[PDB]
């Protein structure tokens, strides 16, 4: 048990990779045995409240208090079965490279992301970047572009791809906007 | 409502009390805890469901139930109970007998393990009309507002939620049927 | 005097008012009543949970207010946006013919999923019309418009359920009746 | 330097009241991610979804006069104007609120006049001759509204918009459009 200290100390030193990542909302389904309802509920009203990294800051403390017996690797299948293979790959081997090196790209992203809700439709592109999304996120890119309009639903995605884990979303990001012949194409550099 | 009443009221409650704070969200009885409690009090309540959770909140709202001693405050409990939609559990309650409310732990476990599944091959707009007489009016509600702002996959997340929380008797036969009408992939996962 | 008297009984009621009351319907009338935080935190409410939580918000503020005519002016807001039954029901504090619709609300409940299978808005939203709020009957249209038949046979279902009317009911059997239609020969007053 | 941001902070102060009534900062949060913690900038759209726009604006000036990187006031003001707030912008950079002030007759009287608007104003109908009034990003959630909940929600949401507009000429504006349409409510609006 001197294995679990290692992966407690970890967890925290790589909090700011993961809180970036991880919304604790979409991988509650796979953890609810691990979790009291009431800290389910608790991780669940941070989300609505205010936001998803604080959500992920809670999910965190309570993670990184558990004890009972398999409890890290509860949560790396947990990752893994709700979409987070990359960030599940990251912290099994402790290595957040292919992560670092989308910084480039999702400050980017987020520095153009007027022009990106100007120009973009995520109706036109939502289905060849459902790879680079969880697929709740996808579901609730739609609702927002069928319920408050196209720069709504675009900012929605803007927002998922600059926390998404697969090593190549600036790529496929990329692939599709020239699928559909978009003026962003013009500004998005991958190779 | 004498001192030996209380008691024997407070001992029910503290009883159950697991029961209560698994089915009962006191925002939905919101009426009958501003009549019966101090202002500052409800507030909090409120201030505990929306930060908290459902849970902790009727768990803070026992504590204040259980420090009450106005003439009447439990008879009215169960009457707010039953006015709201808790039949099953008025009914557990008045006659100290949870045991229809203790054959659902059973679909209870189930549906929490399987809820990847369910949120991945239900729809709530196909069967909610079907659950709607065990489900609490307001959860229908916000089944329906979630369902039109974030998705299926969220709607049947709080649907599935929502009927673990249920004190109606036979909801997990009721889900059966309304999953089989629509011939869905989950009806093979839910046996009654 | 009387503004203290009419303060007890909607708290008395709340539970008949806010199982009729969308208050989004009534807000562009009593915006000068109400904060704009207040205002908006109403119809959030709505969007995140539905009409009665927002009806329950609402209730909360109307119950603080202290401005001179504030329940004058709630009375008024439900006639002008169509709910004609329950500013009857207020003015005189007798929710009878209110009660008396429980009985074919739990019926509509019950037999919603036969209501969606067989009946057209298109049909009979003209003849309810004055069973439903001016508003609803347009969302009801767009909801068939644009997701089918059935998605606006719910929500006509969802709003009859919640009509004031006294004799939405009948209303419904005849109109059903009048085209010939299958949930008809289930729908008897 | 310090004095202008000490100076800055002052006049948002004294003004607070004028911005939380036309500032929706979800719609000029695209322009200033970089000036703000995720934390922050997400529990701004939580608040937008949970409480209203007001509050939002309220929290978003909270966070903007703690602000002190290098440059974080002529960054709101560029955020405002490419949003299409010049009017907001002009009036904070200049601290002369006159032109928001004269509005306030005219906000007042469309909101009594709420029920008269929704009752005979479509927005299919002067929305394109209103759309220079009002956010890009409004227009879309306007019709979105239309065409999910019908006329008069989309009535009562263009009216909400108007109120909140920087355009010191709406109320002109909107006069023109009525009686291009010929609207029952243009009797009602003059001046
Ligand atoms: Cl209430
Ligand atoms: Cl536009
Ligand atoms: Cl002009």
């Amino acid at each position: 048990a001197r294995q679990t200290a290692e992966q407690r100390q970890n967890l925290q030193a790589f909090r700011d990779y993961i809180k970036k990542i991880l919304d604790p909302t979409y991988i509650l389904s796979y953890m609810s045995s691990w979790l009291e309802d009431e800290e389910v509920q608790y991780i669940q009203a941070e989300k609505n409240n205010k936001g998803p990294m604080e959500a992920a800051s809670l999910f965190l403390q309570y993670l990184l208090k558990l004890q009972s017996e398999g409890w890290f690797q509860a949560f790396l299948d947990a990752l893994y079965h709700a979409g987070y293979c990359g960030l599940c790959e990251a912290i099994e081997s402790w290595d957040f490279q292919k992560i670092e090196k989308l910084e480039e790209h999702r400050l980017l992203l987020r520095r153009l992301e007027p022009e990106f809700k100007a120009t973009v439709d995520p109706n036109d592109i939502l289905s060849e970047l459902s790879e680079c999304l969880i697929n709740q996120e996808c579901e609730e890119i739609r609702q927002i572009r069928d319920t408050k309009g196209r720069m709504a639903g675009a900012e929605k995605m803007a927002e998922c791809l600059i926390r998404s884990d697969k090593e190549n979303w600036p790529k496929v990001l990329q692939l599709a906007l020239e699928k559909d012949n978009s003026k962003f194409s013009e500004l998005w550099i991958v190779d």
